[PDB]
């Protein structure tokens, strides 16, 4: 059997993450000062007689500084108050910020708040073109619309064209904030990534910065980073001891990139166990993906697929040696999961992730069959198979395993493919297909999403690209509506799904695959998040 030529670049990281020993002295000093700064900051939030604009800016700053997870109660109480008071009487900057912060937190504030800023056409008054802070907040707000917010249809185009026009002459760091925003809006960004940029590039350079907040933000960021580095070392040791690097050399070695993905889903200390479990899964299904894609024969993949469905160590003999390696590791990983959850009495819930893995692997096999037969399905049939092969139903389910307050009813809700999950899956599917179209067309993949789309509708590659973009825009409006209260499950279980969508946007920015090619996109992120501390 002549296998295909391996052409994945090695891990760019070597072992620089394998061993990290926390300096307990520094950690305890940071935590002790953070405790004091946390209380000071709580008192800023609870201060009476604050103006609306002042309150919204405080909340926004604390969120962008990445320290709002300390104040979920306080911030919710305040936004709820603001939501229920309906004092509609402000300027563009405050109105746009009010709208965004309320919507991001699930408060269904009416988009009518923007009507005073528009003419009879629903087009924004061009007289606002010289209000940069208004334009910026409108811009950010434009990204949180649902299907009921067509009044905001023009906001993105309007704010973008005038922000671009104004940017070169703005003072710093406002210029850099505007420029960054035009490239990466806050709502669709990975929170830690935007937080790192905001702290170091913007807030630290603001003449008006609050010193208590800056200090709090730098210490908290660097302390959590210590945890993230301990987690990544622990995960690096686990991966090294699997040695897929050598025994399965055909597969992408990207456990660091997988950790960045898990960090994007949640960064908070309380999700440490959830994070470690998740990254192991992303890493392992990545192995399986490359087994189907870039190594295994048709006959081999059939056997592998059927053994996964049956899920039993007795099936290993029916597999080639190299497939036995990953197959035992997969079964082992889930036994580890059950054991790790045993003391919380939550072992039983692991079955949900297992069934989603089986689903993924079934659809991998279908994808291979199609490729071998040279079959180009209609878009509907393509999607019925390729949505699961994003792995996103699977990763979302996996993300709940370590979350201590996840219940059976939460998994039951997720198992029904709720709308917010479906949207996140679609975004991953259509962005991936837009980015990887030309590469996979050269590899002979006649069953790529874009190809299917072209042949089905009889349209050019350009028009097919656009239709997929539309599906992405539709899906983000669905995610946004999916966050509005009342929510079908607690918000804590929506945020990972939202964050999975963000990860797509961030990983495939400027239409390239940053997971397969981490050097351009992911590498600076990983360095900013997991190598370099923020200089204090
Ligand atoms: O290279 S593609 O195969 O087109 C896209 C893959 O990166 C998708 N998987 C890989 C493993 O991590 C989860 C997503
Ligand atoms: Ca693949
Ligand atoms: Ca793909």
């Amino acid at each position: 059997i002549v296998r295909p030529v391996a052409d994945f670049s090695p891990s760019l990281w070597g072992d620089q993450f394998l061993s990290f020993s926390i300096k307990n002295q520094v950690a305890e000093k940071y935590a002790k000062e953070i405790e004091a700064l946390k209380e000071q900051t709580r008192n800023m939030l609870l201060a009476t007689g604050m103006k609306l604009a002042d309150t919204l800016n405080l909340i926004d700053t604390i969120e962008r500084l990445g320290i709002s997870y300390h104040f979920e109660k306080e911030i919710d109480d305040i936004l709820d108050q603001i939501y229920n008071q309906n004092s509609n009487c402000n300027d563009l900057c405050t109105s746009a910020l009010q709208f965004r912060l309320l919507r991001q937190h699930g408060f269904n504030i009416s988009p009518e708040i923007f009507s005073k800023f528009q003419d009879e056409n629903g087009k924004f008054k061009e007289s606002l073109a010289s209000d940069v802070l208004g334009l910026l907040n409108l811009y950010e707000a434009s990204h949180v619309r649902t299907h009921a917010d067509d009044i905001l249809e023009d906001a993105l185009a309007f704010s973008t064209i005038h922000l671009e026009s104004a940017a070169p002459h703005l003072k710093s760091p406002l210029r850099e904030q505007v420029t960054h925003a035009l490239e990466q809006c806050l709502h669709k960004g990975v929170p830690r990534v935007e937080t790192r940029f905001f702290i170091s590039s913007i807030y630290d350079k603001e003449q008006s910065k609050n010193n208590v907040l800056l200090r709090f933000a730098k210490l908290d960021f660097n302390l959590l980073q210590m945890l993230h580095k301990q987690e990544l070392a622990q995960v690096s040791r686990w991966w090294k001891d699997l040695d897929f690097v050598t025994t399965l050399p055909y597969a992408r070695d990207r456990v660091v990139e997988c950790y960045f993905w898990a960090l994007g889903v949640y960064f908070e200390p309380q999700y440490s166990q959830a994070r470690v479990m998740l990254v192991k899964t992303i890493s392992m299904i990545s192995i399986v993906d490359d087994t189907f894609d870039a190594y295994g024969t048709v006959k081999e993949l059939e056997a592998y697929t059927d053994a996964i469905q049956r899920w039993d160590i007795n099936e290993i003999d029916r597999l080639p040696d190299y497939m036995k390696i990953s197959y035992k590791a997969i079964l082992d990983l889930y036994k580890d999961y059950e054991k790790e959850l045993s003391s919380a009495g939550r072992s039983h819930i692991v079955c949900h992730a297992i069934e989603r893995m089986k689903e993924v692997v079934r659809n991998y096999n279908v994808e291979s069959t199609w490729f071998i037969e040279g079959y180009t399905p209609p878009v509907s049939e393509y999607l019925s198979n390729a949505l699961a092969t994003t792995t996103y139903y699977y990763l979302a389910t996996t993300s709940y395993l370590g979350m201590k307050s996840a219940t059976e009813q939460d998994f039951e809700w997720l198992s029904k493919n709720p709308k917010i999950l479906e949207a996140s899956v679609i975004i991953c599917r259509v962005i991936d297909d837009t980015a990887t179209y030309e590469v996979e067309k050269s590899r002979g993949q006649i069953a790529t999403g874009i190809e299917c789309c072209m042949r089905d509708y009889g349209i050019s590659t350009k028009e097919a690209m656009a239709k997929f973009q539309n599906m992405a825009e539709t899906a983000w409006k669905d995610i946004n509506e999916g966050l509005l209260r009342p929510t079908p499950v607690s918000t804590e279980f929506l945020t990972p799904i939202l964050n999975l969508a963000r990860i797509v946007e961030v990983t495939y920015i400027h239409n390239l695959d940053g997971y397969t090619h981490p050097e351009k996109v992911l590498k600076p992120h990983i360095i900013n998040l997991l190598v370099d501390s923020i200089k204090i």
